[PDB]
């Protein structure tokens, strides 16, 4: 069905990436990405045949089918031969599953476009369903749905499903369960091979598809050499399912529920089921409403809400649904009197709609957010080709082919009747209500009956339904003001005769130390910032550490409202404190980051403090740590990994205990002190030079002086935390309970050495060697559990090795499969030919060796230098030199000594975390058990630190 008509397409002029659209006369919607500069070339399917048409009896038929799709082809009738296949040249395929869209999507090394895709194709004509592949897929189906007992938002979302219309298709169920699968069918006798047989050729082979290529060939080769290749779809015309009604058909209207969760948190639910823009995506009210409606400015109602301490958090806005039918969702958080005040919550969000129809439809704040998506949709670097495609082709089947760049980031008309119109669907007519708490005991009876959850309905009369219509007033709220926040610096400066691919210290005080590069290839006017404020009192005790805690988040949130602006327009930052200090970040462009930051500057300088918010922030932090008991035992694993592998570490009992003597005279006295004396190191990178950085970082110290008389600090309370040395033979483990779970955790780990350049690929290649046998034996083959991780310990200037597994098992016997996997690797060293130490270190050298793709992904790398204060920038071309200098028997020689059983330079220690009640293996040493870790810790000399590159 080979037809092509295409024209130039408004391509946003700042891509490279050439494009052509058509439609193929089977029911394929066509896009052609042509950039001949991209190392890996990709390509996606979207079929419009979705999670909705499934039948009624067996829920998740189609997630199934797109995971048996996979395996099989007549060509190549092996099992994990198209995922073998791609398995190959580091191509990792996904799909996931939709309502009204199933997409497939992957990627190649370099040219196996035409490979892999003629080991795509066969896929439609001959799937093979074989006995195993269905046998195995079921159980992991099933290990989903069990991973996905706990996460509680779709829990809630399922709650929406659920609480509709039982006979709509909204009602079903998503992913399925093996109750639903495998169950339900055979105990009726149905086969599923042959449903899936009917499904995929009635419904998929006739039409719908959308695919697109990132092909790097040409705009017509690669054209005529796949649609030759994809003509194989043949027409039977299945028609689109839409639904010609709404889910919720006023039985769960103007209704309430009472959540109880499995977290403490506290929310409130509000759902308005809203017909389709879909076809009004010309002028999408519906970003103008959700921009409207979380808003935080001057007058508004978040402003005032927050300003009374009642809100903690919202979101509200459209949620996505069906063809037919859309969402609009609203999702805030509660205080102890939001607990209390819901109705007047209601009634305030009512204020606001009072305020809607009080303003009525407003235009310059069209035009002004709609300059806002052109100047970010007019400049755009690149893309990851993963989830954007996938985005993409789901707006492939809505749009035309020039209107799939220009996707929703433009907007031709005012529909002022549209906003009324919605807003008269934003009525307490049309108000679902869902209630979360902790406090719901003996009271909600109805349970959910795949994963449990208890409601009550319990409609709400009718008098604060008429009170809600009647009384709709307006106190002191105001419309937001037109923000400044715009830039006209457009300008690429051009490179000076400072030509440097590293960031030089361009600045150094024995107040500051600050270095700087420009963007080389990325060539925006955009700029990123990081910095460390570094104090010697951070970490002296938990006490103040909280207090800098609860400073900072505080504080961060003072200015939060006047920053929703400037996040809205695209000016990202950060705010965290350290073990050692605080941590900023700014990161946008580069209008007016020395202003705000001036600002900011000012703010974090000269603060003020209430009563109240003081008092939600203590107790919702206070909160916030006694939730600390009911974590996954690895975040409580790797949290003893950082507490033992440290100098000194403060738990959570004491940080737990220590809070009840906090008083707001003692914190804000103390504050000024712990704020008189500090260090700050900063790396700065965009379209800038230097003396203006210079300017930059003389403004934020001069401002500092100015306000607290900050003078530098000694060279001698420049400190680190230290790791810790071990008895070089020892092995010692000990164990904590977990009350709630009941699963078992443990973590073991190796001090290696410091970071020397053979250490590095030492440890690189070792832990190379042991991903995929692990991957095949451990977690596949022996069944053990979900969490089975490996890999590096970069800390205090010392490399290190740790190996991360949770499961439900007796933890000695684990330890016996996990020696047993080390025998494994044992003979494995042995076991290894030439051929595969050169592809293995050639795969290594791939991994490691990449130009950035991100300017914050090399500013994460090089800011992880700056922290660690190595600065060896060319760590990667010196270990790949070393790389291309190693031997198998010099891993033997490291395996030895170092790692085997038998070593005088064996650092081995493991950590028991227990559960709830809780083919040769030698005879290992006896352990201690570690009742005081400062005890254990008494005896244990302390590591060297490293000498900075």
């Amino acid at each position: 069905a080979i037809k092509r008509i295409g024209n130039h397409i408004t391509k946003s002029p700042e891509d490279k990436r050439e494009y052509r659209g058509l439609e193929l006369a089977n029911g394929i919607k066509v896009l052609l990405i042509s950039d001949p500069t991209t190392d890996k070339s990709s390509a996606a399917l979207d079929v419009h045949i979705g999670s909705l048409s499934d039948p009624p009896n067996i829920a998740g038929l189609s997630h199934f089918l797109e995971h048996m799709l996979f395996l099989g082809t007549k060509k190549y009738p092996k099992e994990n031969e198209y995922s073998q296949f791609l398995s190959e040249h580091a191509g990792s395929s996904n799909a996931f599953t939709s309502g009204e869209h199933t997409n497939y999507y992957f990627d190649v090394s370099h040219e196996h476009l035409e490979g892999a895709l003629d080991r795509f194709a066969q896929f439609f004509l001959s799937p093979l369903f074989d006995e195993s592949a269905k046998d195995r897929e079921v159980n992991a189906v099933d290990s989903e749905h069990e991973k996905n007992v706990m996460n509680d938002a779709w829990r809630l979302f399922q709650l929406e499903k659920a609480t509709g219309n039982p006979k709509h298709p909204f009602s079903k169920f998503g992913t399925g369960n093996k109750y639903t699968l495998e169950t339900r069918p055979n105990q009726e006798g149905i086969d599923v091979r042959q449903e899936l047989l009917k499904f995929h050729s009635a419904y998929y082979s006739s039409n719908l598809m959308a695919v697109v290529v990132l092909g790097r060939e040409s705009l017509d080769d690669l054209t005529n050499l796949v649609v030759k290749l994809f003509s194989e779809v043949e027409n039977k015309n299945v028609p689109l399912p839409e639904f010609p009604e709404h889910p919720f058909q006023e039985e769960h209207l103007k209704q309430l529920y009472k959540i109880v969760p499995i977290k403490d948190i506290r929310n409130l639910y509000v759902t308005f089921p809203i017909p389709d823009l879909q076809k009004y995506y010309k002028s999408n009210p519906g970003h103008y409403l959700g921009h409207l409606i979380g808003h935080e400015g001057p007058g508004s109602l978040l402003s005032e809400l927050k300003s009374k301490g009642w809100v903690n958090t919202l979101v509200g806005g459209q949620k996505e649904g069906a063809r037919g039918f859309m969402f609009f969702i609203i999702n805030v958080d509660l205080t102890e009197e939001g607990l209390l005040h819901v109705e007047d919550i209601i009634l305030h969000m009512f204020q606001y709609i009072q305020k809607l129809r009080a303003e009525g439809p407003q235009e310059w704040v069209f035009q002004e957010l709609k300059d806002l998506n052109a100047v970010a949709f007019r400049f755009k670097d690149k893309e990851r080709p993963r989830g954007y495609t996938s985005k993409i082709a789901g707006i492939l089947h809505y749009y035309p082919l020039e209107e799939v760049l220009t996707a929703e980031y433009l907007l031709e008309e005012f529909r002022p009747d549209l906003i009324e119109m919605v807003l008269d669907k934003l009525r307490p007519e049309n108000v679902r209500v869902a209630i979360v708490s902790k406090s719901f005991e003996g009271k909600t009876d109805r349970t959910e009956e795949w994963y449990g959850t208890q409601y009550k309905q319990e409609a709400i009369p009718d008098e604060v339904i008429k009170k809600w219509q009647n009384a709709d007033l307006n106190g002191k709220f105001k419309l937001p003001t037109k923000n400044e926040f715009i830039p006209t610096n457009f300008e690429i400066l051009p490179l000076e005769k400072e030509a440097t691919p590293y960031p030089a210290l361009i600045k150094d005080t024995a107040m500051s130390k600050l270095w700087f590069k420009q963007d080389d290839k990325f060539f925006l006017p955009k700029a990123n910032l990081n910095f460390e404020f570094f104090s010697p009192f951070a970490y002296v005790d938990p006490l103040h550490s909280n207090m800098a805690y609860l400073y900072l988040e505080l504080l961060k949130d003072s200015l939060n409202e006047y920053a929703y602006a400037a996040e809205l327009a695209g000016l990202s930052y950060d705010l965290q404190n350290t073990i050692y200090g605080m941590y900023l970040s700014v990161k946008g462009y580069n209008d007016k980051q020395p202003i705000l930051l001036k600002k900011i500057i000012e703010k974090m300088a000269t603060f003020e403090i209430d009563e109240k918010r003081f008092e939600i922030i203590k107790e919702a932090y206070m909160r916030s740590l006694n939730n600390f008991r009911a974590e996954q035992p690895h975040q409580h694993a790797m949290y003893y990994l950082r507490l033992l592998m440290t100098e000194v570490a403060w738990t959570k009992d004491e940080l737990k205990e220590a809070l009840d003597d906090v008083t707001l005279p003692r914190l804000k006295a103390f504050i000024p002190q712990l704020l008189s004396r500090l260090h700050i190191e900063a790396l700065l990178h965009g379209n800038i030079t230097k003396q203006a950085a210079l300017g930059i970082m003389q403004m934020v110290e001069d401002t500092l002086i100015e306000h607290a008389h900050t003078k530098p600090l000694l060279p001698s309370q420049l400190v680190r935390y230290r790791e810790v040395q071990l008895p070089d033979r020892g092995w010692f483990v000990y164990q904590q309970r977990n009350e709630v779970h009941n699963n078992s955790g443990i973590e073991i780990y190796y001090q290696t050495d410091m970071q020397s350049t053979s250490e590095n690929m030492f440890l690189e290649l070792f832990a190379q060697i042991i991903s995929e046998p692990a991957f095949n034996t451990l977690r596949t083959k022996e069944q053990l559990g979900y969490i089975v991780f490996s890999g590096p310990r970069r800390a205090n200037g010392i490399q290190g090795l740790r190996f991360i597994i949770q499961s439900e098992k007796p933890p000695h016997y684990l330890e016996s499969r996990v020696e047993a996997f080390l025998i494994t690797m044992e003979k494995s060293i042995e076991d290894m030919t030439e051929e595969a130490f050169q592809k293995h270190i050639q795969a290594l050298a791939i991994r490691r060796l990449d130009k950035p793709k991100k300017l914050s992904a090399e500013s994460a790398k090089y800011w992880g230098e700056i922290i660690s204060q190595q600065y060896n920038f060319d760590r990667d071309n010196t270990e790949v030199a070393y790389l291309k200098t190693l031997t198998k028997e010099d891993i033997i020689k490291f395996y030895k000594e170092m790692l085997a059983v038998d070593a005088p330079r064996r650092h081995k220690v493991s950590v028991h975390v227990l559960a709830r009640e809780m083919s040769q293996a030698p005879a290992l040493p006896q352990p201690e058990v570690i009742q005081n870790m400062t005890e254990f810790k008494r005896g244990l000399p302390l590591f060297p630190l490293v000498k900075p590159h």
